[PDB]
C-alpha cells in the first residue's frame, strides 16, 4: 500500500492544477498579449501533433525502461511545461510548451500501468479505479481552488500559475523515491470488440478535440477582459458530473448487452445536441450548461464502453488494447485538426468550429443508426 499511497499522493499533487481552467484567459490576458486567432491556429494544434508523436514511443518504451522513470519524466515535463508557461513568451515558446504538454499527457499511460507491478495480478481494476478517483478529485479540487481564489481573493493568473507550478513541483518531489518495479509486463511483446473500439476511438477523438477549444469559445462568447468569468467552477462541476456519471454506470446492475445500442445512441444524440447548444447560443450560461451536459453524457458513454470492452479481454493485454485504440483515436484527431482548425488546412475559427464538431457527433450517431438498420 506504500507504493499505492505514493502513487496516489503524486497523482493528487500532479492533477491538482489551478492553471488548467484559466489557461487561455491567462494566455490571452494582459500578461502575455496573445490574440485568440494565433492561439487557436498555431499554439493548440501542435499539442495534439506532439501528443500523437510521443504517444507511441512512450508507450512502447515504458516497459523497456520500466514504469518509474517515465513517471519521473512526466514530473520533469510538468516542471518544464509550467516553467515555460510562467516565464516564456512569444509563439514559438507556446509551441514548445505544447510539445512538452503532449508528453505530459502521454506519460499518463505509464503512470497508470506502474500500479500493475505493486499490488496483485488481479486487483488491477480496483486500485486503478482508486487512482482515477484520486486524479479526478484532485482536478475538481484544483478547479474549485482556482475559481474561489479568482472570485474572492481576486488573485492574478500569474500567481495562480505559480501555485500550479508549486503543486507539480511537490508532485515530482514525491515521485523520485517511488519503488522501482521488478515486475515488467513484457519485454519484447469479436462482433463487439472492433465495433466498440471504433466507437470509443471516434468518441474520444471528438472529446479530446472539444476539450481543447471549449475554453476558447468560453472567452469568445463573453470576453475574459471584462464582465467576469466563471471557468473554474464550471470545470469543477463538469468533472464532478463526469465522475458521478461513471460511478453511476458502474454502480447500477443491469444487462447492458440486451440493448445498449439504443441507450448509447440516445447519449450520442444528447452529446450532439449539447455541442449545437454550444455553437448556436448567444449567452454564456447556456454554453456552460451545455459543457456540463456534454461531458456528463460523454463520460456515461465511455464508462459503458470500457465496461463492455474490459470484461472481454484479460487484464494483461487490457492496457495493450487501450494502447492500440488511443493511437487510432489520435490519428483521427490529427486529421480532424489539420483540416478543421490548422492554419495550413481550412483555417476555421472557433466560431464556425462547434458546428463541425456537432456535425461530427451527429455523423457518428447516424452511422450507428445505420448499423442498427442492417436487416431493414
Ligand atoms: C499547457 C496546456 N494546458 C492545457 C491544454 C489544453 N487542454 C487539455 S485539457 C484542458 C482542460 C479543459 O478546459 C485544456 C485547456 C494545452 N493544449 N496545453
Amino acid at each position: 500500500i506504500y507504493p499505492t499511497v505514493i502513487l496516489c499522493l503524486f497523482g493528487f499533487f500532479s492533477m491538482m492544477r489551478p492553471s488548467e481552467p484559466f489557461l487561455i484567459p491567462y494566455l490571452s490576458g494582459p500578461d502575455k498579449n496573445l490574440t485568440s486567432a494565433e492561439i487557436t491556429n498555431e499554439i493548440f494544434p501542435v499539442w495534439t501533433y506532439s501528443y500523437l508523436v510521443l504517444l507511441l514511443p512512450v508507450f512502447v518504451l515504458t516497459d523497456y525502461v520500466r514504469y518509474k522513470p517515465v513517471i519521473i519524466l512526466q514530473g520533469i515535463s510538468f516542471i518544464i511545461t509550467w516553467l515555460l508557461l510562467l516565464f516564456g513568451q512569444g509563439v514559438k515558446t507556446m509551441q514548445v510548451v505544447e510539445f512538452f504538454y503532449g508528453m505530459v499527457t502521454a506519460a499518463e499511460v505509464a503512470y497508470y500501468a506502474y500500479i500493475y507491478s505493486v499490488v496483485s495480478p488481479e486487483h488491477y481494476q480496483r486500485v486503478s479505479g482508486y487512482c482515477r478517483s484520486v486524479t479526478l478529485a484532485a482536478y475538481t479540487a484544483g478547479s474549485v481552488l482556482a475559481q474561489l481564489l479568482v472570485s474572492l481573493a481576486n488573485m492574478s493568473y500569474f500567481y495562480l500559475n505559480v501555485i500550479s507550478l508549486a503543486s507539480v513541483s511537490v508532485a515530482f518531489l514525491f515521485s523520485l523515491f517511488l519503488p522501482m518495479p521488478k515486475k515488467s509486463m513484457f519485454f519484447h511483446a469479436s462482433k463487439r470488440l472492433f465495433y466498440w473500439s471504433l466507437w470509443w476511438a471516434f468518441a474520444t477523438a471528438g472529446f479530446n478535440q472539444v476539450l481543447n477549444y471549449v475554453q476558447i469559445l468560453w472567452d469568445y462568447k463573453a470576453p475574459s477582459q471584462d464582465s467576469s468569468i466563471y471557468n473554474g467552477a464550471v470545470e469543477a462541476i463538469a468533472t464532478f458530473g463526469g465522475a458521478v456519471a461513471a460511478f453511476a454506470v458502474g454502480y447500477v446492475k443491469v444487462n447492458w448487452d440486451l440493448l445498449g445500442e439504443l441507450a448509447l445512441v440516445v447519449f450520442s444524440v444528447v452529446n450532439a445536441g449539447s455541442l449545437f447548444l454550444m455553437h448556436y447560443t448567444a449567452n454564456i450560461w447556456a454554453c456552460y450548461a451545455g459543457y456540463l451536459i456534454f461531458k456528463s453524457s460523454y463520460m456515461l458513454l465511455i464508462t459503458i464502453a470500457v465496461f463492455q470492452i474490459a470484461v472481454n479481454l484479460n487484464v494483461e493485454r487490457y492496457a495493450l488494447v487501450f494502447g492500440i485504440n488511443t493511437f487510432i483515436a489520435l490519428v483521427i484527431q490529427t486529421i480532424m485538426t489539420v483540416i478543421v482548425v490548422d492554419q495550413r488546412g481550412l483555417n476555421l475559427p472557433v466560431s464556425i468550429q462547434f458546428l463541425v464538431y456537432g456535425s461530427y457527433f451527429a455523423v457518428i450517431a447516424g452511422i450507428f443508426l445505420m448499423r442498427s438498420m442492417y436487416i431493414t
